[PDB]
């Protein structure tokens, strides 16, 4: 048998984990019982940077502890430096599920290129959610929002936060931060997070406004090293990758349902949904375009400008 050991950031019993287990079972079907995946909690083995180290063996001729991993942009960006994967986090570049799917479908070869060059096959792309601003107070312009002190607690908060700070937002790095007393005390003005966070933490109760225009997705990539993928007979590869694409599509479907649910529940609890008109979105994007030039200057390599232009053309032509 070929049991592929896969480190994963997917929480136990989460939709991502459920679908990845289905993918394993389907891979077993496809391969006549030969191949399966066993998943290992990423945090429990030491985090994403440790996961990267465990993809390589300690001595030549010896198998690496892991065959692959499901990484956030933290792991992806450190595995392949100057990948440009943070291009996908540019504010307002990718705003909805239809458009993210179009990018992940049409620009797959471009997205995968730096990972292939690093010695990995990208099995599937998925998404952890959509970053949005949740605030105690409203804002009359993007600049006014940028002046608010906003906590970010994503898995990749440090780098993502640095990007947003260059854009001009007063983002306060806040890993596992216990925001409730801080929101209540007024030490911070709000938070930037995916939907589930706002609901599961209960922090929605301590803010009054939620921006419905999504800032960016939080993409996730599942990678298998070339040597581990090569353990699988080639005749099965295409079917296995097609099954992994269906995982992306089912997950996006399930995530969208969960997100709308969350948003409905936040609104029922009294949070006001902030709705930007197309003219206001354009005003925001014109400013974000200037922020992109500042990111290019301040953090060369962070953005892949060829990919950026391709995404703009694909979605907005």
């Amino acid at each position: 048998k070929v049991v592929l050991k896969i480190a994963s950031i997917a929480p136990a019993r989460s939709i991502w984990e459920t679908e990845l287990k289905k993918l394993s079972a389907e891979w077993s079907e496809i391969t006549g019982g030969l191949v399966s995946m066993k998943f290992y909690d990423m945090s429990s083995l030491g985090g994403e940077r440790e996961g990267i180290r465990k993809l390589k063996s300690s001595r030549p001729g010896q198998a690496a502890p892991l065959d692959g991993a499901v990484f956030s942009c933290l792991g992806l960006s450190e595995l392949a430096p100057d990948s440009g994967i943070y291009t996908l986090s540019v504010p307002f570049l990718i705003q909805n599920e239809k458009d993210l799917e179009r990018v992940l479908h049409e620009l797959r070869e471009d997205l995968d290129r730096p990972f292939r060059a690093a010695g990995f096959r990208v099995i599937t792309w998925t998404n952890a959610g959509w970053l949005s601003f949740y605030t105690r107070a409203p804002y009359a312009s993007l600049g006014q929002l940028k002046k608010q002190t906003i906590a970010l607690s994503s898995l990749d908060s440090s780098v993502l936060g640095t990007c947003f700070r260059i854009c001009g937002f007063d983002i306060k790095d806040a890993p596992n931060a216990r925001l409730a007393p801080l929101l209540k005390a007024g030490s911070i003005d709000g938070f930037l997070s995916v939907h589930l966070f706002t609901w599961a933490t209960g922090f929605y109760r301590y803010i009054s406004y939620a921006l419905d225009t999504k800032i960016c997705p939080a993409v996730i990539g599942m990678l298998i090293s070339d040597g581990s993928w090569a353990r699988i007979p080639s005749r099965y590869h295409d079917a296995m990758l097609q099954a992994a694409t269906r995982v992306r599509q089912r997950l996006a479907n399930n995530l969208e349902t969960l997100d709308r649910e969350c948003s409905n529940n936040i609104q029922k609890a009294g949070v006001s949904i902030v709705h930007l008109t197309p003219q206001e979105i354009q005003e925001w994007r014109t400013e974000f375009a200037a922020d992109v030039k500042r990111i290019q200057a301040r953090l060369p390599g962070m953005l892949n400008m060829t990919l950026y232009e391709k995404i703009k053309h694909l979605l907005y032509s």
